[PDB]
């Protein structure tokens, strides 16, 4: 069984993520395949790059590069975390399957903004940009056609919950 | 203070709208003020979103929502909600018009959860979404304020809608 984190920039998304793999589970980081992949080739920021790949490999790639990540191992769970467009997700589901399930990770603006700028590219205006850029590439949708949706204003300990519970009425 | 209902086609947004309607709130129906001009606007055929296309070729896709402040009386100071919401192309025209107090509230269900229902084909219910996501609705979900999911229970989908209905209040 499979699930795809998504989430918008500053959802905490990767709280849930942390969680899944304590639980022993398979967790692929999307950005870090790209990042290890970046370590191989020179557009020129991380985004850029990434730009190029999507632009000269497709829809779409970064699934594969993931799916290509993991082995053809044998986990229980596998878990990708920062699926950003349904090319992602028919990539995935056509390579890994059909026990592949959407978990949206939800927090409002003004949340993740307040999170964000407390993170030891502060100005209001480029976070705002910044949800734009990631709208534009599809994320909007991901949510849109998720299989659950975890919130978190509030509360570590409320989120932990959510969380427990979403994992289990789907495994 | 305004609030605004979207979700997906089977999402059950109505049955949010109605206990909003039933507490006493004033509800405008977005698709209803669409078909509204239809009545003028619209002629022969034009399968509604069809003519729902042409509207926002021809004003913008904020329209809708500048229809629906339209009816709503230009001196109507009490709270007010709309359902339900397309583009965040039509959020930032209610905000443009009335004002910072404005919330987004969304209704969750399964893409699987959601056909079931709708039915009680699939390939069409299918296109009818893509054409939805087209409209933008995904990153108005994305940008929401609240999220309340729809699963079984009408019971615990509407003890989920007061939670929201107050803090929002």
């Amino acid at each position: 069984k499979v699930i795809l984190i998504t989430g918008m920039p500053g959802s905490g998304k990767s709280e849930f993520a942390k969680l899944l793999k304590e639980r022993g589970a398979k967790v692929i980081v999307m950005s870090d395949v790209v990042r290890k992949r970046y370590s191989i080739e020179a557009g020129e920021r991380l985004m850029d790059f990434a730009k190029r790949l999507r632009e000269i490999y497709g829809d779409g790639v970064v699934a594969r590069l993931c799916v290509e990540e993991l082995g053809t191992s044998n986990h229980d769970l596998v878990v990708f975390d920062g699926v950003r467009s349904l090319a992602e997700v028919e990539e995935f589901k056509r390579l890994l399957g059909d026990s592949v399930y959407i978990v949206a990770v939800h927090s409002p603006p003004k949340i993740r903004y307040k999170r964000m700028i407390e993170r030891l590219s502060k100005e209001i205006s480029e976070l705002i940009r910044r949800d734009r850029e990631e709208l534009k590439l599809g994320i909007g949708e991901v949510i849109a056609m998720a299989d659950y949706i975890i919130t978190n204003d509030s509360n570590y300990e409320e989120f932990k919950r959510r969380c427990e519970e979403v994992t289990d009425r789907v495994l």
